[PDB]
Parts: structure tokens; C-alpha cells; sequence
């Protein structure tokens, strides 16, 4: 299902990392956020939905989606919560693994996170990359 | 040329808006940044290059790309500066136009910017939208 995304937060170095995964492809979008709050979640959701066709979002922490600010962002962008596993578990530990490997390539964690996203999305696995798969899935979906 | 992006900053309400446009499609990515600095430009460049295949970036303010931090981000991500107009002028005023129209739909400007990106990218112009065009262009490019 091409419009389904998974969104969670993880923690590293006293900071919070919001990680979104496009389920059908394994492509990730991530941001280091200053605090685990509804405001940050809502702003990220609105940003993502303007960049990719987001129809439903799943999470492993349902409480992350209860705040008025998150519900208003889902309302405006027309997102609904996905009510129904292997891919997502493998992308987050793999993201932390890649972060660990490039941590010394930047001063700040936020920089290393985006180096990790870049490596993850371009890594051919075979054997296309997640980046190649999301664009194929969406482009195929557009054309009927 | 599918890997070319244009990046500039604009100003509204005492704030700075970084606007990136994928030249061949008119798709936009934008962020309200706290300051017009090399650090913010570099972080945005690294983020963008992990999400789309960025080969060259053009700007209407060449000085925006001279800081060690921006050059290091371009080095790491393998981006080069594009050395060689209608589309970009039409997207920024159009973004400010859409922002003006939704400004009262959110408290903060940063929220309205991302509502404006969302509307812009989904607007069918015919007659596909910029979002549809970038995915078609990239997916076509991948497959030879
Ligand atoms: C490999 C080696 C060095 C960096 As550099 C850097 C800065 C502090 C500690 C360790 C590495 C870097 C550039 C941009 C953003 C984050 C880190 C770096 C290396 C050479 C010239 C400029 C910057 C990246 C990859
Ligand atoms: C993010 C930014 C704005 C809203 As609204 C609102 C509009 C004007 C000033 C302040 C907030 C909102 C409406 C209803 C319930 C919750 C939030 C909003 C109102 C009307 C149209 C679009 C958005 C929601 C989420
Ligand atoms: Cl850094
Ligand atoms: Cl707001």
C-alpha cells in the first residue's frame, strides 16, 4: 500500500530522532527534534505530506498521535491513522547502525543522522535502493 | 536535467524561508530557518540529497555557497554547483501567493509555509502536478 508510512521516535545522546519509514519501499525520512512533542510531530507530518502522498500513518506508540496539534495536522492534510512489522524493525536498528558508523564524520548528531539517511536510501540491496523503490512505487501508482 | 535544483532564501515576517525547487518539475521543498547561515544551508543540502538525487544546485545568490560548512556538505554528498530561469521565478512568487492565502489557517508562519508547499506540489496544472512530474522524471531516469 503506497500511501502508508510508519512514524516513531528514538533516542541517542540525550536527543530525539523522529524516524519515518515508507512501508512498501523502506525509504526513510528523519529529523533530530528538540523535544518529543505533539507540535514537532504535527509539523513533521505536515512537511511529509507535502512531499509524498501520505494516506495513512502507523506508529509503535499510539499515544504519539493523541494531541490536538497532531490531530489538526492529520485533519488538514487528509491523513488517517493506519489500523493494521518486519521492515520497520530492520530499518531503525539499521539506521542506528549506520549512524554509529558515520558519527565521527560530523560534529553534530543531527548531521550524522542525515548522512545516515542518505546512505540508507541510496544503498542498493540485491537489487534497487529504497530511494529507487519509492519512486517506482509512486510513479507506478500515479499511472492508474 | 533531473538532478538540478535551485536554492534560495526569501524573507517574510522577519523570518527566513529557504526554498528549493527541482528545476525540471517545479516541485518545491522549503523550511523556515532561524537564520540565513551557512550551517542552515549545509544542513538543508545534506537533507535534500538524502531524499532526492541531487547532482547540481543553482542559486540566485552565489555568495550563499562560499562557507566552509556549505562546501563540506556539497563535498560529502557529491553535489556540484550548476553553472548555467522562468520556472523558478514563477514558483517563488507563487509560493508567497499561496502562503498569503493560507496564512490565517495556522498560528505560525512555519506551518503556513508547509501548507503552501503541500498545495503547490499537489496542484494539477493542465495537467499533472509538480509532485507527479518529479516522480515520473526520476523514475524514468532510473530505468536508463
Ligand atoms: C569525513 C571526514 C570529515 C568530515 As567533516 C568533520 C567535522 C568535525 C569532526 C569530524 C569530521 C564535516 C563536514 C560537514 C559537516 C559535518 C562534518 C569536514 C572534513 C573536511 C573539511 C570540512 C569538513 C566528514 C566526513
Ligand atoms: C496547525 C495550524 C493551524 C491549525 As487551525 C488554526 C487556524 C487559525 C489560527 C490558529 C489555528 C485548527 C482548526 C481547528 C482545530 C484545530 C486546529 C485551522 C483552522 C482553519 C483552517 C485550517 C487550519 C491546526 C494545525
Ligand atoms: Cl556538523
Ligand atoms: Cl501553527
Amino acid at each position: 500500500s503506497p500511501g502508508i508510512w510508519q512514524l516513531d521516535c528514538t533516542h541517542l545522546e540525550g536527543k530525539v530522532i523522529l524516524v519515518a519509514v515508507h512501508v512498501a519501499s523502506g525509504y526513510i525520512e528523519a529529523e533530530v527534534i528538540p523535544a518529543e512533542t505533539g507540535q514537532e510531530t504535527a509539523y513533521f507530518l505536515l512537511k511529509l505530506a507535502g512531499r509524498w502522498p501520505v494516506k495513512t500513518v502507523h506508529t509503535d506508540n499510539g499515544s504519539n498521535f493523541t494531541s490536538t496539534t497532531v490531530k489538526a495536522a492529520c485533519w488538514w492534510a487528509g491523513i488517517k491513522q493506519e489500523f493494521g512489522q518486519g521492515v520497520i524493525e530492520s530499518m531503525n536498528k539499521e539506521l542506528k547502525k549506520i549512524i554509529g558508523q558515520v558519527r565521527d564524520q560530523a560534529e553534530h548528531l543531527k548531521t550524522a543522522v542525515q548522512m545516515a539517511v542518505f546512505i540508507h536510501n541510496k544503498k542498493r540491496k540485491g537489487g534497487y535502493s529504497a530511494g529507487e523503490r519509492i519512486v517506482d512505487i509512486i510513479a507506478t501508482d500515479i499511472q492508474t
